[PDB]
């Protein structure tokens, strides 16, 4: 299956689990999710940490037809854990293989988790922007601990008509 | 610094596989790329392909399209060649600005495990780097980059498109 992990927008500065997008963090992201679906992308469902700049993020996605389910999940917030994650809800989820599937949420989490599931262990050595996107591939089979795959890494610049 | 690894773009099917040119639809769909890196801003002080037809003509496009103005080669790149003497006489040798934009332009898995040993200090085959397609890093411009890079862009043609 396809797993996109989605960084939130930017939003303002200083709790800050309240901080909402601004007014660029909006257009960028908007400018994202139209060149996604430009490009033909869509996910069977979003899910998004509960703090408001990642639903906010989440929300612009599906107002542009990403996708038309939205979930959101606490394990995707700042303090949530990978294991959890595999072990209480995608195993529980049973995707199928042509499963689309995005998660918005934070740094380092999102990388690490990347990081993760391509080597086995957190590296900080990705670098993921805000409303940035990473796409792997998960195995149908067994742990996708480190035996998954990246196909997709960008920063929103790169997802412009200039640059 | 920054890295820019492209993959050679499609080429014939399997006389000696190392003078398999790139095919009709390999030379546009390269160039498509190399115009679309050009919309980008994209800027490279100097492209290094491996000495294979395949990988030189893919540079060539790169060059032609304005990408750039030097187009040098190295055995290094070749499908035998290994990171370590690369890095030790050929990029330290360079010495080039901690705001240098170089790209490499050469075969798999060669490019994914390099990318690998810089991010992570060894291979483990988790990238998936198509042809023409490409990948961006950023090495400290102190020490050594094994183990010590960053990877911010890793994409295939087909998501460069408009
Ligand atoms: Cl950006
Ligand atoms: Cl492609």
């Amino acid at each position: 299956m396809e797993l996109y992990l989605i960084r939130h927008g930017i939003a303002e500065a200083q709790k800050d689990e309240e901080r909402e997008l601004t007014q660029e963090g909006k257009q960028k992201t908007e400018k994202v999710a139209y060149r996604l679906v430009k490009l033909g992308r869509q996910f069977d469902l979003i899910v998004t940490s509960p703090l408001i700049r990642a639903r906010q993020t989440a929300e612009i996605l599906l107002a542009s037809g990403l996708s038309c389910q939205l979930e959101e999940s606490n394990h995707l917030a700042p303090n949530g854990n990978i294991f959890n994650w595999l072990d209480y809800w995608l195993k529980p989820k049973n995707f199928p293989e042509n499963a689309q599937i995005a998660i918005v949420g934070h740094e380092p989490c999102l990388s690490n988790w990347t990081e993760i599931l391509l080597w086995g262990e957190a590296k900080d050595s990705l670098v993921l922007k805000k409303a940035g996107m990473i796409g792997l591939k998960l195995p149908e089979i067994g742990s996708p601990v480190g035996r998954s795959q990246m196909f997709w890494l960008t920063p929103p610049r790169y997802l412009l008509l200039e640059h």
